């Protein structure tokens, strides 16, 4: 279970409120738009819509806190600095095959006394294997520990 440090999230809450003047927790097209090029030049509404929708995966017309934080996730997949976190991969990947596999996870669940089926494991595999390449590497593992 890994994420950006709480220290950074706390400081970014202040950066979020820079755009959200009302504090509703969602930045509207106009609340962010004020800080965008509308302050200087005369951009077309279509330009504002483009900038908003490109990060608003939901298409609500509002930038939520994690949508704002998506910009950091573009720069680094994990946005974390601890190399010891990478070890959690090989702790779970007992067979050392370089990827996570259903059989690998089935045994860990069995060790914990959980009786999951192959389809139950797939619920986590689809979260990781977004590109459908058939292999779950560390960057894909991070996807299971974070939002969709
Ligand atoms: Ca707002
Ligand atoms: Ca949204
Ligand atoms: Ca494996
Ligand atoms: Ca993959």
């Amino acid at each position: 279970a890994d994420q950006l440090t709480e220290e950074q999230i706390a400081e970014f809450k202040e950066a979020f409120s820079l755009f959200d003047k009302d504090g509703d927790g969602t930045i509207t097209t106009k609340e962010l738009g004020t800080v965008m090029r509308s302050l200087g030049q005369n951009p077309t509404e279509a330009e504002l819509q483009d900038m908003i929708n490109e990060v608003d995966a939901d298409g609500n017309g509002t930038i939520d806190f994690p949508e704002f934080l998506t910009m950091m996730a573009r720069k680094m997949k994990d946005t974390d600095s601890e190399e010891e976190i990478r070890e959690a991969f090989r702790v779970f990947d007992k067979d050392g095959n370089g990827y996570i596999s259903a059989a690998e996870l089935r045994h860990v669940m069995t060790n914990l006394g959980e009786k999951l089926t192959d389809e139950e494991v797939d619920e986590m595999i689809r979260e990781a294997d977004i590109d459908g390449d058939g292999q779950v590497n560390y960057e894909e593992l991070v996807q299971m520990m974070t939002a969709k």
